[PDB]
């Protein structure tokens, strides 16, 4: 397949809709957008999945902030994060993984989601009495995710307790780089060079369309399969993908004017 | 990187030692010789490797029979092919492939191998009760093997369900073309030249030395990486392997004397 462009949404700050303002050759410029994100919390022996105000918002409307970048053909994904409570992705019982998994596949059919993406930061294993190390759990979620979510898509931003998971790799679409605006070429937890982003726009405090145009341009020669990107924000910040269009894609990118505010 | 030769011997028939008895510019002809070949056998939900006899004996003896060939520097590979049982690379699913992926490497690393080659022939897709069409499993089952084998060498002949390679083909050193004694001026599977082989001899139904030269000398001139060779024999076949060396090499093949029969 072609390169995909993978978006991640601070959604505390930033409505997603502005995800689909971008257009390459009459199509959407991302491919995926990621709502940043739901939180796994230990609260006592339960693993829950905790959506804050802002995340419940999107999911309670998601017909006004969701659908319409589905209907552009953008798939959403949820983001799952650590959230200071001691439990994360990788140190669950196998109770807790099997609750986790449950929870996670019943807010990906409720709110008509494409999926979920993983980001194994903020956990702060060990507090509150849950294990310090790896039990070995975040494969197994993984795993469960794929038995119970068919067709869906599951990606990995590559950090954390991401070397773990090479033996369950084929059940990831994507792995994303986690370090910003300057290219690592290589892979995390084995994969192919076709399901990883090497490189990984802060789109915030962006690099210049030069770099950009640069960088991408290597991405594609070098084979690789996606792009990553964080932070997009309100602004029109078409420079700096129209840099990744002329690079990765021999194409251009442009804006549709559609500037979405965070009334909520 | 020069042109590497790389030979398939029909190990049911012939001694693999033969292979070592060419030389060109005070080294091996050879460059990878590829014991044709262990086979991928479905057992009731199991994928197994099975090694026949023949096969078995040349890697119980590998002091004998596969060691000299890399004291010479040679890499000697196994070769892995169906065997009618109705599973192939192409239709495991997930446990499957972790468990054929786990034999080979053990294989590679037990017999202090080189690599191993992929033909996917011979599996009679969908006998058995096995699934009739492809699982997606030859792309991870590459992706499984070379994160289990790290600095092993892997080729893949270019028959069977090798069009779906294109995404792991970063992991894949050479590829061969699958029909003798014409060159086919193409890739698969997205190959890059210099990673190909586009002309295979038949060292049995041996070509003549003109024909060898007059097709190698191309090879080169454009700019392709390898030469394929299938079932070589005990019979002195100099005389074409000099015609290669004349065309793609602008030097002399030549035979050091060593006929190795098949005693076991
Ligand atoms: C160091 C380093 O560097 N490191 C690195 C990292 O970082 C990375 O990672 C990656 O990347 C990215 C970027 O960087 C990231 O992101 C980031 O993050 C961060 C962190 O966060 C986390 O944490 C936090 C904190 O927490 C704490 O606190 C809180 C409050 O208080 C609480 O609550 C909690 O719990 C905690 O606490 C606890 O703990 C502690 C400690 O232990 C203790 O002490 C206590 O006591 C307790 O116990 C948090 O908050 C978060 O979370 C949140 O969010 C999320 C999303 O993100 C979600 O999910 C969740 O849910 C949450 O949300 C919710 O909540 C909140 C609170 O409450 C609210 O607010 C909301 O609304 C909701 O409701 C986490 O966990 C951070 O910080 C950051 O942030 C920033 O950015 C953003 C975006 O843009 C924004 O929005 C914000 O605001 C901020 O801002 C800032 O910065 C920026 C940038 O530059 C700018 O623009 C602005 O302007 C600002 O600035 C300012 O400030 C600064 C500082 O602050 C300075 O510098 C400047 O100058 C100025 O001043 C971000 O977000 C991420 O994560 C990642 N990514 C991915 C995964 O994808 C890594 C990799 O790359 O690497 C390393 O190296
Ligand atoms: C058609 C066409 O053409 N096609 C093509 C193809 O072929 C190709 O491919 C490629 O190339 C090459 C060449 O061609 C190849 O190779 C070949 O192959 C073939 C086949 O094989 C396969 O199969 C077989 C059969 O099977 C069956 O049977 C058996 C017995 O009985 C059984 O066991 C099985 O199981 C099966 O059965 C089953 O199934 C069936 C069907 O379905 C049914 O019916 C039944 O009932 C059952 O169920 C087989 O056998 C094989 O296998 C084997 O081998 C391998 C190696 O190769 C291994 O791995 C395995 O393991 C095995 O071994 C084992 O076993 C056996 C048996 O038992 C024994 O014996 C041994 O020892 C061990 O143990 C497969 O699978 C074949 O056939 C061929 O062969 C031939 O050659 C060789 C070499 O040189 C030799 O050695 C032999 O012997 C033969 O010989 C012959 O021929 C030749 C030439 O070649 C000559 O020289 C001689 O002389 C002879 O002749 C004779 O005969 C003929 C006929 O045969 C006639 O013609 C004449 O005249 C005379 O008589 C070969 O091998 C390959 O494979 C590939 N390559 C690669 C690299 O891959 C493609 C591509 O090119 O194309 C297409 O087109």
């Amino acid at each position: 397949t072609g390169i995909k462009n993978i978006v991640y949404i601070e959604v505390n700050d930033i409505n997603p809709l502005n995800a689909g303002s971008y257009i390459m050759d009459d199509a959407p410029f991302f491919d995926y957008v990621i709502l940043f994100a739901a939180n796994i919390r230990g609260v006592g022996s339960d693993a829950t999945l905790y959506n804050n105000p802002n995340v419940q918002y999107i999911l309670d409307h998601k017909d006004t902030l969701i659908k319409p970048l589905q209907d552009k053909g953008i798939k959403v994904l949820l983001g799952l994060l650590g959230d200071h409570t001691g439990l994360g992705f990788a140190n669950m019982n196998s109770a807790q993984t099997e609750q986790f998994a449950t929870a996670v596949a019943n807010a990906v059919s409720q709110y008509g989601l494409d999926g979920v993406d993983f980001a194994d930061a903020w956990a702060e294993y060990g507090r509150n009495g849950y294990p310090s190390g790896s039990t070995g759990s975040f494969s197994n979620l993984i795993t469960a995710l794929h038995n119970k979510m068919p067709g869906k898509t599951i990606t990995v931003f590559n950090y954390g307790y991401t070397s773990e998971l090479t033996g369950v790799n084929s059940y990831i679409d994507y792995g994303i780089y986690a370090f910003f605006n300057s290219p690592s070429w290589s892979t995390g937890f084995g994969m192919p060079n076709s399901k990883f982003a090497p490189y990984t726009i802060n789109l915030n405090s962006a690099p210049s369309a030069a770099s950009a145009q640069l960088y991408s341009g290597q991405v594609a020669s070098k084979g690789y399969g996606a792009i990553g990107y964080y932070d997009l924000r309100a602004n029109n910040i078409v420079s700096v993908l129209n840099g990744v269009a002329k690079g990765a894609f021999k194409s251009t990118c442009t804006y549709d004017g559609n500037s979405y505010p965070k009334n909520y």
